[PDB]
């Protein structure tokens, strides 16, 4: 390849913020509103000068085929990851507290709490987003493209007699100083010792650790995004997913398939709902052209500790696009649906490629246009 490639064209954007376990540097933010989670390969986000959105610079998400860098569920599947997050904190958010305030934060993954871009429990909100799905995209793609996630704090927590309590954060600094986490579950935390017997540290004399035994301890962490868009099994589809358990079972996994659930038919536990709101085939998407989508979204309100739906939720779905002329298809009519999580705390959007199902098909689209209010 003799070609120097040009690089006016799409810009690279590769600082990525753990946004529950650290504060964004305002160098690492993106128009003032977004900050990057996920891969940081050069490719996998980029700005894009020539595919223009309302005359400005547009976002290219991609991932190749070798780019899942995440554990999925079942031991072999790998998930891939690179998206923006509304949410986020930056040291402004922890000014006139006490010092050790933000490395409590870090410490119980609550840092992302302090900051803008959430929705409180049971309020209702718009939003707006604009989509552009090239022709290219093959029809077999695994993907989420826009998603709404619940936040957990993970001081809340069953004790190893089986007692569900939100310990303070200075408790739970004490208990992770005993205890290794692996996602929800608690493990003895136990040093790596090297071959004279001394506890190992890594190349800058940091202490390594490894999980032991099981001790009994859960925390709350993880679960299903309560509304995601994406495109699965040859079909668009939107699915909103429900959590009524005050602490959320992690081994309850309803998750509904767009290919096997019917529309509108919840798939049902005991505790949590997923339901599939909408399903467009693949080739009746539009490809090669902005699509904006109008989303209304009224939270499930939940009881806490009572566990009891107190408020349904509601979910309405506008998508527009040129065809010509601009049409506006009214795909999910106003749906009172259980939609939410039981939790102290609100949601927050993202948008990109969340790459699931142990799929490495290529993905690669433009977002852009992104509002809440
Ligand atoms: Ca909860």
């Amino acid at each position: 390849t003799a070609q120097t490639k040009n690089t006016q064209t799409l810009m690279p954007l590769t600082e990525r913020v753990n946004v529950q376990a650290d504060s964004a540097r305002i160098n690492q933010i993106i128009d003032g509103c977004w900050v990057a989670v996920g891969t940081n390969k050069p490719h996998a986000i980029q700005r894009d000068f020539t595919n223009l959105f309302d005359g400005k610079p547009s976002y290219r998400f991609e991932l190749k085929t070798e780019d899942n860098t995440l554990e999925g569920y079942a031991k072999g599947e790998t998930k891939g990851r690179a998206e923006f997050s509304y949410c986020y904190a930056t040291s402004d958010d922890f000014r006139g507290l006490p010092a050790d305030v933000y490395q409590k934060a870090q410490i119980t993954k609550t840092v992302y709490h302090h900051g803008k871009g959430a929705c409180p429990q049971g309020s209702s909100r718009d939003y707006e987003f604009s989509v552009y799905i090239p022709s290219s995209l093959d029809s077999n793609v695994s993907t989420i493209f826009a998603q709404w996630h619940g936040m957990p704090d993970r001081t809340l927590v069953q004790t190893p007699q089986g007692e569900v309590k939100k310990l303070t954060v200075d408790e739970f600094v004490e208990l992770e100083k005993t205890t290794f986490f692996k996602k929800n579950v608690g493990h003895e935390k136990v040093a790596r010792l090297d071959k004279q017997g001394n506890p190992v540290k890594d190349k800058n004399g940091k202490p390594v650790y490894k999980a032991g035994k099981p001790n009994g301890w859960l925390v709350e962490q993880g679960g299903y995004p309560p509304l995601a868009f994406g495109f699965s099994g040859g079909l668009f589809y939107i699915k909103a997913n429900s959590d009524r358990k005050w602490l959320t079972d992690k081994d309850d996994r309803c998750n509904a398939n767009p290919g096997k659930t019917p529309v509108m038919k919840p798939l049902t536990s005991e505790y949590k709902a997923s339901t599939i709101a909408y399903k467009l085939p693949f080739a009746d998407f539009p490809k090669d052209c902005w699509i904006t989508f109008r989303v209304h979204i009224d939270w499930t309100v939940y009881g806490k500790e009572a566990e009891t739906i107190v408020k349904p939720g509601m979910l309405d779905v506008r998508m527009d696009y040129q065809e010509g002329k601009k049409v506006s298809k009214h795909i999910v009519d106003n749906e009172k649906i259980l939609i939410g999580r039981n939790d102290e705390d609100g949601y927050y959007f993202k948008f990109g490629i969340y790459r699931v199902g142990d799929s490495t098909v290529p993905v690669c689209y433009n977002l852009a246009g992104y509002s809440e209010r």
